DNA sequence: CAACAAC
């Protein structure tokens, strides 16, 4: 019951600088967000200026908050739909009805992955079968249509980062060789599923590894 | 905390 502040088994009579693991092992989000191309940074900055001019500085902050909240709500609704036992009325949930009918055999939900040797961590949405094929599934709300996998920006990199980590994480006894990005729409129009077979996942894996090396090179130029 | 999105 008792927790001592001192440790009488020790004595009390270059300095140690022990790294904090959570600070030196990045999340997938952090790696991707800190290594965007100058062109993507430009497009996002030009869009943000247009939004601030249209909405005002506080209006844009509120827009940004609402985009995040809508996404979090969608994922909360999905977590309860995908688990064994007002949130479920949204247009996004309507958007993915035809996808959900092909999803089965859920094996992980909002579950931590850590790559033992590439030193990154993440939290995946979902591992489940889509039309019988076991997938890391990345569910995404989106304001604009994303009818091609190339319309999804870094989403395929997030998918393969989770696959590679999960496949080399001793907390998991199975491997996953396919990915799926599901883009859902607020007006209820049919969601776009972008399936990634093993070949396509291996192609994006190369690109993810480059982003991870860019992040690593960026952090040692900061030290 | 990560992921939650924006192009």
């Amino acid at each position: 019951n008792w927790f001592p502040i001192f440790n009488p088994e020790r004595s009390d009579k270059v300095p140690l600088k022990i790294p904090l693991q959570r600070n030196v092992i990045p999340s997938v989000t952090r790696v991707l967000q800190q290594t965007m191309t100058k062109q993507q940074v430009f497009l996002l900055e030009r869009w943000k200026q247009r939004m601030i001019l249209e909405l005002g500085e506080d209006g844009f902050k509120e827009y940004t908050s609402n985009v995040f909240l809508q996404g979090k709500r969608f994922h909360e609704a999905l977590e309860s739909i995908l688990s064994p036992q007002n949130l479920l009325k949204s247009g996004y949930i309507e958007s993915v009805q035809h996808i959900l009918k092909d999803v089965s055999g859920v094996r992980a939900l909002e579950s931590a992955v850590q790559h033992e040797t590439l030193n990154y961590i993440g939290l995946l949405d979902c591992v489940a079968e889509y039309q019988g094929k076991l997938c890391v599934i990345d569910w995404k709300t989106s304001e604009k249509p994303k009818p091609f996998i190339q319309s999804t920006f870094d989403n395929p990199l997030q998918v393969v980062a989770y696959m590679g980590a999960m496949n080399h994480d001793t907390n998991y006894s199975f491997q996953v060789q396919c990915g799926l990005i599901v883009v859902a729409y607020k007006d209820g129009s049919p969601a776009h599923p972008h399936f990634m077979d093993a070949e396509l996942c291996s192609q994006y894996w190369t690109k993810w590894l480059l982003r991870l090396e860019e992040y690593t090179e960026k952090k040692k130029n900061q030290n």
